[PDB]
């Protein structure tokens, strides 16, 4: 390939240059206050993916792919987090969620709760609740949102609301007898019951706010998508029941009524479009369902009607359960879609007063390699066989994963199949039902009002400290000397 | 385990309090010019190394692991830098060491050169030669040292010195018919050849100074340790001959005559302690050999002499061939020793003065996971066998590599195997001769004057741009406007 500019040192002497000066322009410091923060965290959004998405998005405007700039990389400061929990060296979604959102590493499959609580013992959980950089805003009076295309009680945005001794337990449904017994309160009733006065929530996970058997409305034949709630409850009547009858609040489950609501008009809006977790990017129907880009947009349209400022967390999330699930094409796919929703909110907020950071959990299994050539697809095979078996091999491949498919002492041909379909599954080393998480450090992007303070090599639970200290919110309220 | 400190939320909070303190010292910039210039170069040290170094190095005092701090981990600012070739989508150790040192991407092979000069074409070498930093600071009067296990010929090194088409042409031994023809000259005669007064220079590569059929000091008895020069030519005295007789300048060959030189004597230090590449330093001969710490201290003290200042390019090296060979226990103790040579290095500068940048060139298909607890060895096994096969799993898992291990139909059953031997290659997803590099991106620690320009996700050009601006060497010498 080479493009004629690449031949040329001065090009690459210029660039440098000035994004030389552009370094030397950033010694002044943004030391302003945060009115509002907004988190991004890609679930499993590890520097492999962040690398393989940047080449996906310029790919798809028939670019070579190496050379393109995601919305995140345009982000002034990077910093590296380690992840790993009390319990766990790879850790999970419940536990990383807890550090990055309430301040403390805990146990794997906790959220929101300190070490001493342990995982499925709700007698535990009493005395160890910690609280999430939500509650830190609301309480300082900012409006807060949660926007996620994954379940609304699911691992990542539960640990901004509820305190639970184990992040499987969504509804009541779920929640062992002794849990019940012990008094311990489903995820999914915490959402209502915890913070009342939540702005913006939009997500999946309908099912786990309706009765039990209570068929749902956009499929209202599914049995799946049938209403989990033991206790008889409409949370989402519960929803706008601890609202204020005076304040507008409106609850939608499709894309069509969520862009025709009018921001300045709603003041509370709860969103649910799925009984399950949201469909894929590469799987949403158009017309039913909205994308994350859209939803975030429309959050922020609500949330800064309030002075004080807002917080606002996005979960890109189903990068996690596409890895999972080995499919390349899928999580990358879901990890350009939330940049894309990272440079749009880049339009509806300025830098001067809003801080943003772009973080993820955790790492994956994948990995992206085999001296490809430049341009060659991020899902290309690599340009010679392997010397051993004499077999193409895919520049993707994960570690372990349901990938492995080995016909008889013989790995796949993979010539013959069609690696680029959507659903492919890379090779793997060793054969599970789901691609495992990884241990390795993920990096953290910040622009915006003392984002200089996310610096160097860190724990996971640094990045709340930072958005709270800048704010002026939570403990320590030292940027704004009174 | 569950470290019952751990368990108290207040620990966490005044961790993440004090590292807030730190963060908003930081704030006051180093603007100090870089009298001292330390780059550090860890071959295929990827995110994901960096993490298993560090597990593996709290390991060793019998600590979990995970919070342990790598001396580059105290590093304040931390930067990801942009690996792809000109040519290739996942770069070599050649084109990534032209970016780095002499600040222009280049094509996957050249060394030194720009995208205009073609591999192995040695008529479009002429006009398309780029200058490393190395040059600008002796070109600058500061002391100039190379440090290295790998042979001082190798890629990774060469681009400080030489400007080559192909990276193959360690002696004229390797060289083609034509390229000699057409006045192509090796890497090894460019050492001595292009620039004559390098202060230090070490590492393993003496077969390419000595001429053919000779013997190599070390290893009489090797026919393949035998010298290669057909030109006939000891480099070695091509060395001295260039240094002034006023100027004390020895060549040694063993660990032995390393110790007991004496720095403030000593004005140019040739030292090649092996045929080929230097030994890992889990099977290093410790009276024969010595370590890259040991290299770097002294290699230190001699340059520390001169007033104007000196650069010192270090190398782990070893790190790559250990990915590549699959046995993931050779390349993290490499990556270990480098970290300590990174902190002896610390004692012996001050931070006002010398600018220490630790980064990598590539990445590799190096994953580790498996949900493992915490303290889990980091050659250890996955906490539950794997729901397919049933069989046990390492937790380090490599992409591509050679580990790939299927008896009979079925991959190995690692319980039958010792995963915790130096030479054990961990299973791969793909099989080949040697595991591939990744197209991941790097990290880039920086600590010292202006070491706060070397921020965000950026181009692998950049990095030398930084280091010269800070030095005030090269074209840009404006930080010492008068
Ligand atoms: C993996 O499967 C592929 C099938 O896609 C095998 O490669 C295929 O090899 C056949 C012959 O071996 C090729 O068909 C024809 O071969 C002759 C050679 O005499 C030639 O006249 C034609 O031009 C044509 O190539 C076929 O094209 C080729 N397919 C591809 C996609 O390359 C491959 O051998 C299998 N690998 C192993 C290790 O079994
Ligand atoms: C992978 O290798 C391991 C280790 O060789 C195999 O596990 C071994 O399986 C045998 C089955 O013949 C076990 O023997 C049985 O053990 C229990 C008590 O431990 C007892 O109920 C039986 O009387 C019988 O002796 C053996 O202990 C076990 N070894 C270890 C170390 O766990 C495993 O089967 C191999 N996997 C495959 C898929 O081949
Ligand atoms: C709406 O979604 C549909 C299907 O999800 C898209 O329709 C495709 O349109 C392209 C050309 O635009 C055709 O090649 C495909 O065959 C169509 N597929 C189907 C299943 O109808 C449509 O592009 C989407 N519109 C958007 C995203 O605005
Ligand atoms: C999405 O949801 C709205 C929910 O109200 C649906 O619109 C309703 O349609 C029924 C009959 O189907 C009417 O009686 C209601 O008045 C409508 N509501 C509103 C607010 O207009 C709508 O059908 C759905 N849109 C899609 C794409 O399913
Ligand atoms: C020199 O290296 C040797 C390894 O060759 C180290 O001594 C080893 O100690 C272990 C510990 O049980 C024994 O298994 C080996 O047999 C020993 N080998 C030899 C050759 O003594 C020794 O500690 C090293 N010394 C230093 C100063 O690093
Ligand atoms: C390393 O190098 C030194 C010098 O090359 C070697 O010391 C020599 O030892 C021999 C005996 O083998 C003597 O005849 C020479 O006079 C010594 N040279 C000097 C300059 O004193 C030494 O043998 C080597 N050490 C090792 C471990 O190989
Ligand atoms: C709660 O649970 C366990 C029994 O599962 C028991 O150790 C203990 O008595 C109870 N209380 C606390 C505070 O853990
Ligand atoms: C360089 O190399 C080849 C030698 O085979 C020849 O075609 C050509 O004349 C030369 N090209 C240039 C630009 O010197
Ligand atoms: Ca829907
Ligand atoms: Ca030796
Ligand atoms: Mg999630
Ligand atoms: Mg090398
Ligand atoms: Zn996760
Ligand atoms: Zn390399």
């Amino acid at each position: 390939l080479v493009p004629e500019k690449e031949k040329d040192p001065k090009y690459w002497r210029d660039q440098a240059q000035e994004t030389l000066k552009y370094a030397l322009e950033l010694q002044k410091l943004n030391t302003n206050v945060a009115k509002n923060v907004i988190m991004f965290l890609g679930d499993g959004m590890g520097v492999s993916t962040v690398t393989a998405a940047r080449i996906l998005k310029g790919q798809l405007h028939h670019n070579p792919g190496e050379e393109t700039r995601l919305e995140m990389d345009k982000f002034p400061f990077v910093a590296l987090s380690k992840t790993y929990n009390t319990n766990a060296q790879v850790p999970d979604s419940a536990g990383t969620a807890t550090a990055y959102l309430c301040g403390v590493k805990a146990n794997e499959g906790t959220v929101g709760v300190s070490a001493a609580t342990e995982r499925s013992r709700c007698n535990t959980t009493q005395g160890n609740e910690v609280t999430s950089i939500l509650r830190w805003a609301k309480d300082a009076g900012k409006s807060v949102g949660i926007v996620t295309t994954t379940r609304v009680n699911h691992a990542t945005p539960s640990a901004a609301y509820a305190h639970s001794a184990d992040r499987d337990w969504y509804s009541d449904n779920e929640m062992p007898p002794e849990a019940l017994s012990q008094g311990c309160k489903d995820i999914a009733y915490q959402l209502m019951h915890n913070i009342r006065d939540i702005d913006v929530i939009m997500g999946g996970g309908r099912k786990y706010m309706y009765p039990k058997n209570k068929t749902d409305v956009e499929y209202e034949s599914d049995e799946k998508a049938r209403g989990t709630r033991l206790d008889g409850l409409d949370l989402v009547d519960t929803w706008k029941s601890f609202k204020p009858r005076y304040k507008h609040s409106h609850f939608i489950w499709n894309r069509t009524e969520l862009l025709t609501l009018d921001p300045h008009n709603v003041d509370y809006l709860l969103g649910l479009f799925e009984p399950g977790d949201m469909q894929y990017e590469l799987n949403r129907n158009n017309v039913t369902d909205p994308s994350l880009s859209e939803m975030v947009v429309v959050a922020i349209q609500i949330l800064r009607k309030n002075p004080k400022g807002f917080f606002l967390l996005v979960e890109g999330g189903r990068i996690d359960h596409g890895h999972h699930e080995g499919k390349a094409k899928q999580a990358l796919h879901e990890a350009v879609e939330m940049d894309r929703a990272i440079g749009q909110a880049g339009s509806l907020t300025s830098s001067e007063d809003t801080l943003t950071v772009v973080t993820a959990d955790h790492s994956h299994v994948f990995t992206f390699g085999g001296y490809t050539p430049r341009g060659n697809s991020i899902f290309g095979l690599a340009p010679m066989l392997s010397d051993t078996d004499k077999k193409p091999f895919t520049a993707i491949l994960y570690g372990n994963g349901p990938g492995y498919k080995v016909v008889g002492g013989e790995r796949e041909n993979v010539s013959m199949v069609d690696y680029a379909h959507n659903n492919y599954q890379a090779q793997s080393a060793v054969p599970l039902r789901h691609e495992t998480h990884g241990g390795e450090d993920v990096a953290v992007f910040s622009k915006g009002p003392m984002a200089h303070l996310l610096h160097g090599v860190h724990e996971q639970n640094y990045v709340p400290h930072v958005m709270a200290y800048a704010a002026c919110i939570g403990a320590n309220l030292g940027h704004c000397a009174p």
